[PDB]
């Protein structure tokens, strides 16, 4: 099963490898490793994905773009969002969720391991 | 029959980002509708607010994205509106210091998708341009 992570570029760099190294143990993450070719090259990660994995804590406009076009893929998607942080996580984002194909999990640092254990379980 | 405009931009830039943004949605108003002119941006169930969006998304004939600031929803719009094969022009000041993400910068294709640089005093004239 390929997994597609992503995050803002905005700090908790420590936080997303734990994701991504927590990820690697379900399948094979595409992301783990001019702004046409990015884009052309996000936008077939997320196409070849099983599961779109997106941190969301951090506002990102990448993240969102990402996400939408993840949705019109129909893909299967999990936000994690910290809510220690501050900050609020937009409706846009929070509102999408149905509880099935497109899930938006509340998380502390300590439970990220756990929480994707029982995800994928 | 008027075209009907969509316009979004993110809720943490300040306050001299609202007077802009009602400045460039009063520009708007003189070419068409303005799906989004009432939403109190300020000030910003969540469902309800995801369903509406996707519906003024939807009946829009042109997206218009003010992306100097980050934000999640403004992203999710415009990777929504790609997929519904909207027209948009994204907005974009590079006096504010930020480099724009290359997810965004990086759909454009000078066509149906276009990112325009632009300063404040020049909106209104860069606005008369695309919608002329
Ligand atoms: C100002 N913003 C931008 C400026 C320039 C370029 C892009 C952006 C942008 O909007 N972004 C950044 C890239 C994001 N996408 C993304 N992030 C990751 C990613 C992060 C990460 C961290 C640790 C490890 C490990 N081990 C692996 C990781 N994999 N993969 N992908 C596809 C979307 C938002
Ligand atoms: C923390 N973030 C959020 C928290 C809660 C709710 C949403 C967000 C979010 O992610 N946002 C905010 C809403 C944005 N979308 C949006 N903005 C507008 C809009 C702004 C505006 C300004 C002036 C005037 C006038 N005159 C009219 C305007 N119309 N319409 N729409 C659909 C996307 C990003
Ligand atoms: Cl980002
Ligand atoms: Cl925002």
């Amino acid at each position: 099963p390929a997994l597609y992570f992503c995050g803002s570029i905005r700090e908790d760099r420590t936080l997303y490898e734990r994701i991504v190294s927590r990820l690697r143990r379900f399948g094979t993450v595409l992301t783990e490793h001019g702004d046409r070719l990015i884009h052309e090259q996000d936008l077939e990660w997320l196409q070849q994905a099983d599961v779109v994995v997106a941190e969301v804590t951090q506002p990102s406009l990448g993240v969102g773009y990402e996400l939408g076009r993840a949705v019109a893929f129909n893909k299967r998607i999990l936000c994690l969002f910290r809510p220690q942080s501050g900050r609020v996580l937009s409706a846009m984002i929070r509102g999408a969720a149905d509880g099935s194909r497109f899930q938006v999990w509340d998380y502390e640092e300590g439970e990220v391991e756990a929480l994707l254990d029982r995800y994928f379980e």
